[PDB]
């Protein structure tokens, strides 16, 4: 791991940094880079809803093409599925030999949606927390750990430059892990699909369905598989499985140890491996890009179905009771 | 549902409430009862781990039997597996005709581990949040939704008494839902086993294993299935599936919609139905009680096995980098 003493802040301080996009990460990076003495400009199309906010924070904003021409380091933090078009239309025609093209995730480069030219460095700085936390920790003199990767390095200083950037957003205060674009994106997609945004939600829905079908009230079903999951995951986030299991009752702990491996069995793990294979072979990403090109039809259909699940109906009613939410 | 105008605080204010056991919910009951003008004493053995924090709050502490003798409402917060022995020895002979026996969960009465005498009320008040939140809401003039059940009611006033108790801890400020001991405990155990403390953890572990067996770094695996789950579950807790899916990227959302139902499917639901049957038929509880009687040997063996999982090794290392946890 790399820490503050492994990174030289004067490197990034000597580079003009363009941040393309002003979502959570673009906001956190741009403000922290500026605080660290870096000359920053934000790249947004002229009609962007974010332009007035960038300007209110005292930052200069230009189009992505203008920022790419001006900058020595172009950090791309636009939405995943929008990056290829920004690259082809705005960034690629304006890259200069010896520029560095930075990303917050490995997807676009790894899967060939963006094919950088040979005359630029290509690197990634990926903080392991939401932008609000990246910024809050930085302002308080601390940091959020980051992943860094260097995919192309024709000037030989790509890692030093990426570590300098990480230091300028606080990442080396906590620690930086070096990885690859391939590993970052394949593990990210895999975790999203099997656990974060697929598996856990389907597990909650399935438990809810079983209870309602058995004639238990939907309100109790909501509490006992969804509402109560926040405490569990908060405990794991802070102290791992050990902390959570110590905190819950012996009845919950014993029940979890016996029933968990029945719910998630060897066959479930084999299906995970199938989902990983379809990430690794490019087929999932091909399907995603095709759906985007067609107007997000399948995404929008599946979105509506999940939004209409009965857990959503009862959950809205119960969350209306909760004055801290 | 029941609200403040449905409950009469003067009822519980006229009762002597003995809280037997304490644990993480103890303050949410005992401090709010006291603030609401109720006389409270806490029954704990001399060696109890809760004694220091109870004494720090200036609550009078005595043995369970002495508190039960003094009290005319006995609220049992002790661990579910310890309640039957406390009840038989310390509570039952000290329930005078017309006393009330209260619980925060339905397990012991529903499964017959505690058989109350015929001359007492038997009721449940179950706040639906962590104790710290229930108490904080109360202090701020607000509340957390509660469940209330009345299992035995010789004087005909048990619901009024339970609602008065709920009002004194803030539950009627937010809303009280009527249920039964049976439904509270069967849904609780089912959710703990299939989702909260079994299924989600085994899903996380399986995903971690798949990544590290495929050669990806354990550090990335930890982040992508465990660390990042907190943001997801926080979003669902606040706004359901819809809010979470709106807030994650298109790639994460589309991937979850496609891969989630491949990981968790109809086969999973059938296994959940078997787990539910073993809750309903008393066999899980019988196995739990027998293990407790034998010295917790199976629980301790499974606890050790889980504590040794490789996600725990890398997780401790990475959480040490995070100052905010
Ligand atoms: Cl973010
Ligand atoms: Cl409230
Ligand atoms: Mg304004
Ligand atoms: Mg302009
Ligand atoms: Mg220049
Ligand atoms: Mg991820
Ligand atoms: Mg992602
Ligand atoms: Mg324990
Ligand atoms: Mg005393
Ligand atoms: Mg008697
Ligand atoms: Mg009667
Ligand atoms: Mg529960
Ligand atoms: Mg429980
Ligand atoms: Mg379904
Ligand atoms: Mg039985
Ligand atoms: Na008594």
């Amino acid at each position: 791991m790399f820490y503050d003493d492994d990174a030289d802040l004067s490197i990034i301080q000597g580079r003009k940094v363009g941040v393309i996009g002003y979502g959570s990460q673009g906001h956190a990076h741009s403000l922290s880079l500026r605080d660290s003495g870096v000359q920053v400009r934000v790249g947004l199309k002229q009609g962007s809803r974010s332009r007035p906010k960038v300007e209110e924070q005292g930052l200069d904003v230009d189009t992505p093409a203008e920022v790419a021409k001006w900058a020595d380091v172009v950090m791309v933090l636009a939405p995943d599925t929008a990056q290829a078009e920004i690259f082809a239309g705005d960034i690629e025609p304006n890259l200069k030999p010896g520029d560095a093209l930075f990303f917050g995730h490995g997807l676009n480069v790894h899967f060939g949606l963006i094919k950088p030219p040979a005359d630029v460095a290509v690197a990634m700085v990926a903080p392991k927390g939401p932008g609000h936390l990246v910024r809050r920790q930085f302002v308080d003199g601390k940091g959020v750990p980051c992943l860094v990767a260097v995919e192309q390095d024709p000037r030989g200083d790509g890692l030093a430059l990426a570590l300098s950037y990480a230091k300028a957003i606080g990442g080396t205060r906590a620690g930086v892990i070096k990885t690859t674009f391939k590993d970052e994106t394949e593990t990210d997609l895999f975790g999203e699909q099997t656990v974060l945004c697929g598996g856990t939600e389907e597990l909650v829905k399935a438990g809810f369905e079983v209870m309602v079908e058995a004639g238990y009230p939907a309100e109790l079903a909501y509490f006992e598989v969804l509402h109560e999951l926040k405490l569990i995951v908060d405990l794991m986030y802070e102290g791992g499985l050990a902390r959570m299991y110590y905190s819950v009752s012996d009845t919950a702990e014993f029940g979890g140890y016996l029933s968990g491996p029945r719910v998630i069995d060897a066959g479930t793990k084999e299906r995970m491996r199938d989902i990983l294979r379809e990430i690794q072979d490019g087929s999932f990403v091909h399907k995603l890009v095709a759906d985007v090109e067609g107007g997000n039809k399948q995404l929008e259909e599946l979105r509506r179905q999940n939004a209409e699940h009965p857990i959503e109906v009862v959950g809205k009613k119960l969350r209306d009771l909760m004055s801290w939410v």
